[PDB]
This record gives C-alpha cells, sequence and structure tokens, in this order.
C-alpha cells in the first residue's frame, strides 16, 4: 500500500484503496453481539480478497429502538461506550488489530451531527441553554441556525452545536483515542451536510492528518435554496464544493444518481469519470450501502435507492476498473453470489494498477458503456451492455480479454 495526500491535499491515501463496506444494515440484529468476533475471523479472507481498507460500523454503543423498525445500529449512539450491539470493547480490539495486521486498515464510521440526546443511561450528559445544541437556538427550519452550522437530522432536537469548543473537542478526542487505541486507519465520515466540511478537515487535521477519509454528502440540487448556487449545479460540483472544504475524499453520490436515474452510458457523469483528475481522484464510488441497499433480515433493509438488480455486475466491473476509490458492499460479497465475480474484478484492478486518478475516456460511437482506463500498469477497455465487438475499435495496442460474462454483457480487455 501507498500513502499520501493528493496535489489538493485531499486525504485519499495514496489514491489505490479498495475498500470494503464491512456490515449491513441488520448485522446488530442477524448476528448480535458478533459482529467484530465475524469480523476478525474474516479478517484474513478479507485481505486475501484484495480489500486495502474496511469501513466499520460506528463503534459508538447505540441501544437506540423504533417502529418497519429499527435500532441499535449506530446512527444514534449516546455516548462512546463500546460495548455495543456488534461486540464488546475488547472484541473491537482484537478485530481491529487481526484487520490491521492482516494489512486492512480500518476506517471507523462517525457520527458527529447527532447523538440519542433522550437515552436515560450515558456517559455524555450535556445540559440544555450552554449552547452545546441546534436547538438551543431558534430552529426556524432545516438549514443552518445559531448553534448549528449544518441541516438538521429530521426535526433537529438532537443534533450537536458541533462548532461548540467542548462539543468538537470532546469528538476531536474520540478520534485521537480510536486512532490511539482502536487502530483507525481513517473516518467515514455520517451526514456531512449537517455540520461545516470545515470542521471535518479540522478533525481530521487534529487526530489524523494523514490518514484516510470519506464523507457521504447525500443531497441533491434541489434541496438547497434557490438563491444557492448548488441549487442549479450537478451533484458533482456539490459534492466536489464538500471534498474541497473538508480536503477528504467523498462519496460518489453523483455517479450513484446516474446508476439509479440514468442509462449505463450516462455513468461517464460521475464524479469519477470527470476527465480533471483533481475532480475524480476525490470520488468513493460504490454500487449500494446500508441504506440505499437491501441487507439480509429483516424488511430486506432499508434500500431506499437500490440499484437494479440486473445491474450489479456491470455497477462493480464499472467502479473496479475505473477512477476514484472503490467500496463493495458487505452482502454483495459474502451473502449475495457476486464474491467470485468481484475477486477477479479486484485483481484486474491491481493488475492494470488503476488509481483513484488513473485517466478514462468515454466512447458514445457504441451502445452501452464503453470506456478506456490508463491504469499505471496496463491500459484497459470496459465494455458494458455494449454492441462494441473488439477493443481495437476504441484503442490501439496489444489487448487480451481479463473479463468476459454474462453473455459479453460485461467486457474487459487488458494490454
Ligand atoms: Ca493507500
Ligand atoms: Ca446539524
Amino acid at each position: 500500500d501507498q500513502a499520501g495526500k493528493s496535489p489538493n491535499a485531499v486525504r485519499y491515501h495514496g489514491g489505490d484503496e479498495i475498500i470494503l463496506q464491512g456490515f449491513h444494515w441488520n448485522v446488530v440484529r442477524e448476528a448480535p453481539n458478533d459482529w467484530y468476533n465475524i469480523l476478525r475471523q474474516q479478517a484474513a479472507t478479507i485481505a486475501a480478497d484484495g480489500f486495502s481498507a474496511i469501513w466499520m460500523p460506528v463503534p459508538w454503543r447505540d441501544f437506540s429502538s423504533w417502529s418497519k423498525s429499527g435500532g441499535g445500529e449506530g446512527y444514534f449512539w449516546h455516548d462512546f461506550n463500546k460495548n455495543g450491539r456488534y461486540g464488546s470493547d475488547a472484541q473491537l480490539r482484537q478485530a481491529a488489530s487481526a484487520l490491521g495486521g492482516a494489512g486492512v486498515k480500518v476506517l471507523y464510521d462517525v457520527v458527529p451531527n447527532h447523538m440519542n440526546r433522550g437515552y436515560p443511561d450515558k456517559e455524555i450528559n450535556l445540559p440544555a441553554g450552554q449552547g452545546f445544541w441546534r436547538n438551543d437556538c431558534a430552529d426556524p427550519g432545516n438549514y443552518p441556525n445559531d448553534c448549528d452550522d449544518g441541516d438538521r437530522f429530521i426535526g433537529g432536537d438532537a443534533d450537536l452545536n458541533t462548532g461548540h469548543p467542548q462539543v468538537y473537542g470532546m469528538f476531536r478526542d474520540e478520534f485521537t483515542n480510536l486512532r490511539s487505541q482502536y487502530g483507525a486507519g481513517g473516518f467515514r465520515f455520517d451526514f456531512v451536510r449537517g455540520y461545516a466540511p470545515e470542521r471535518v478537515n479540522s478533525w481530521m487535521t487534529d487526530s489524523a492528518d494523514n490518514s484516510f477519509c470519506v464523507g457521504e454528502l447525500w443531497k441533491g440540487p434541489s434541496e438547497y435554496p434557490n438563491w444557492d448556487w448548488r441549487n442549479t449545479a450537478s451533484w458533482q460540483q456539490i459534492i466536489k464544493d464538500w471534498s474541497d472544504r473538508a480536503k477528504c475524499p467523498v462519496f460518489d453520490f453523483a455517479l450513484k444518481e446516474r446508476m439509479q436515474n440514468g442509462s449505463i452510458a450516462d455513468w461517464k457523469h460521475g464524479l469519477n469519470g470527470n476527465p480533471d483528475p483533481r475532480w475524480r481522484e476525490v470520488a468513493v464510488t460504490f454500487v449500494d450501502n446500508h441504506d440505499t441497499g437491501y441487507s439480509p433480515g429483516q424488511n430486506g433493509g432499508q434500500h431506499h435507492w437500490a440499484l437494479q438488480d440486473g445491474l450489479i455486475r456491470q455497477a462493480y466491473a464499472y467502479i473496479l476498473t475505473s477512477p476514484g476509490t472503490p467500496v463493495v458492499y458487505w452482502d454483495h460479497m459474502y451473502d449475495w453470489g457476486y464474491g467470485d465475480f468481484i475477486r477477479q474484478l479486484i485483481q484486474v484492478r491491481r493488475a492494470a494498477g488503476v488509481r483513484a486518478d488513473s485517466a478514462i475516456s468515454f466512447h458514445s460511437g457504441y451502445s452501452g458503456l464503453v470506456a478506456t482506463v490508463s491504469g499505471s500498469q496496463q491500459t484497459l477497455v470496459v465494455a458494458l451492455n455494449s454492441d462494441l465487438g473488439n477493443p481495437g475499435q476504441v484503442a490501439s495496442g496489444s489487448f487480451s480479454e481479463a473479463v468476459n460474462a454474462s453473455n459479453g454483457q460485461v467486457r474487459v480487455w487488458r494490454s
């Protein structure tokens, strides 16, 4: 592996990461208090499968509940105690040391925007009136107020004033803690629309300046005020702006939006397809996650914006062979039968030396998605749901088949 910031000082850690989302939505229910044991036991396999990093569930205990039903997944934690629904504190330390030991850096999902303010028994009790909360200030609607420079989570009553010195400090100390005793190699920031992106850069600078980070900004242009430039900008411009200020890579929701609403040919409009390397290199691509996708168990997970089933192979072949930093959803990899296929694609990625900044060109003269990726080791031609006959039609050089599945609907050639 290779470390290092981008030419723009963005924390993409060498730009050579291949990440595994180490969980799905119903884990706390399907494998009660045993997930950390499972991950430690799977560390060897995960490393062998080709992953360089693993996005772990939120480590802060969550005993919340609601009724569909849910709770305890970590996005409504009541304090930093590690004895939550995924396993014990000791178990977390053992899983993290095993993963880190196998060459898989541990990236922690962190939720700074809010907390289970009403939980009865917690180690973090911030009173009202001191400005620790968003609702300490007048809260007219879902937009920044005097006690919160970001959007709010639902009603906003559990929103923290992450800008308050004490609140900012307690998070900073915990990130240092995670890095110091829980083998964290970086962080995945949750609900980044809820607080200033600059604060994320501050936290990283303070606790893990040279680590890897990714933030999820999930907000369409239509969610911005008509006077805000973002209101008429593209999904790409919006997430790129956040990455600029947070100096952290950002989940490619521009690509996800095209995967959900456009044609496969239109996938080229994701952030990872941008002709400017400073733009695509900060994109963290994915197919589905614990929120957008399905999950084994209860109600099939959240599946708030799930990829059409018949595009799963195409989606993975695309993100694993193109620029940006790819993320593989736990379930596709280990529960639904795409593991072998994904394993092959990861090896194709490493063999060609595709990086977050590798060049990519698109070819519209054929059906489907056709592209040429200039990896550091080899050049790849990718044809998904295309009537392309041979790679020589779009690129010069000696090419050999690297992938050919789904009746040629998924074809990759390498030089
Ligand atoms: Ca790296
Ligand atoms: Ca907020």
